[PDB]
């Protein structure tokens, strides 16, 4: 029912280091006629399940270095693409994209696949949305691996989760400007700017999902949602703080990309205090916003920390 377009499959012909088979879902409750892509790697009947959520403006490709490490530890890996990203259908209207549009999609995915013993792996929007999921069904979640992210609550409740929007000028201000203003937005270039270590092939893999601007409605709406938080988003995110502080009783691992001008130390330490039982954060000096690009390290250390308490 919701007007959407689909990226030609040929756009993903030569993906660098992405040998993962596609899986799709078009029968989701509340999303009729919308096909959703997701990766399901590792033992299908595995007990532990890593749920890797991507942010703005990437896709499951972002976890390409972490998936193998998780799979080889004997776990199942689910890395879905949000509507408007990767190989999932992309609604053409920005107004179709809301906080609950993406959040309800995650809940639908979880129930449809009946995922349990989940180790939530989040970052950026994967965290903004992902961190509000456990409180809706606590029994399905076991662990959490958090990288540069927080909760989209109001400024009074947590000034740290709003301060980065305005300052500094070369932080989120420069980020959002690069995404919502160009007539001809080239994500391969944006990524090389915000992830200086990407190779030419890896950068193009982030542009692959979008042939032209009409495919980028979800990409233009995400940054706007961080700056303009609607009531549902504030109430939901504010209620999540209470979950992480008093109700959370699972293992947690935190990694911070120190060179991140958006969600670095300024945001992560206040986040660590809110998460009950959150241990000392692994600081990755050379890492920026897209911490997953230095993902093999994070994955190994996380499994190490978790394994020690198994």
């Amino acid at each position: 029912m919701v007007n959407a377009i689909r990226t030609p499959d040929q756009r993903f012909s030569n993906l660098d280091q992405y040998p993962f088979s596609p899986n799709y879902l078009d029968d989701l409750p509340g999303y009729p006629g919308l096909r959703a892509h997701y990766l399901d790697e590792g033992n299908s009947d595995a007990e532990d399940v890593f749920l890797c959520l991507h942010g703005e403006p990437t896709w499951s490709y972002l976890y390409r270095k972490m998936i193998p490490v998780f799979a080889e530890s004997g776990a199942r890996v689910i890395a879905p693409d949000f509507f408007g990203f990767g190989k999932s259908d992309k609604p053409v209207d920005e107004e179709d994209y809301t906080f609950e549009f993406h959040r309800n999609f995650l809940l639908a995915l979880i129930e449809r696949l009946d995922l349990r013993n989940i180790t939530l792996v989040v970052q950026d929007w994967g965290g903004f949305l992902g961190l509000t999921l456990p409180m809706a069904d606590p029994s399905r979640f076991k662990r959490l691996i958090i990288m540069n992210a927080c909760l989209m609550t109001d400024p009074v409740t947590q000034p740290a989760f709003s301060a980065f929007v305005t300052q500094p000028a070369d932080g989120f201000t420069a980020y959002k400007y690069d995404l919502v203003t160009p007539s001809d937005l080239r994500l391969d270039q944006f990524m090389k700017r915000w992830a200086p270590t990407l190779t030419e092939a890896e950068a193009s893999a982030y542009a692959a999902p979008f042939p032209d601007t009409s495919y980028q409605a979800g990409v233009r709406k995400f940054p706007k949602m961080v700056a303009q938080r609607d009531q549902a988003c504030i109430d939901i995110s504010t209620e999540a703080i209470s979950f992480w502080q008093n109700d959370w009783n699972g293992q947690t691992f935190m990694a911070i990309g120190m060179k991140d001008k958006l969600l670095g130390p300024d945001v992560m330490y206040p986040m660590k205090a809110l998460i009950n039982g959150c241990p000392e954060p692994l600081e990755i000096a050379d890492a920026g916003h897209f911490v997953q690009e230095f993902g093999e390290q994070v994955a190994r250390e996380a499994l190490k920390h978790f394994a020690e308490t198994e």
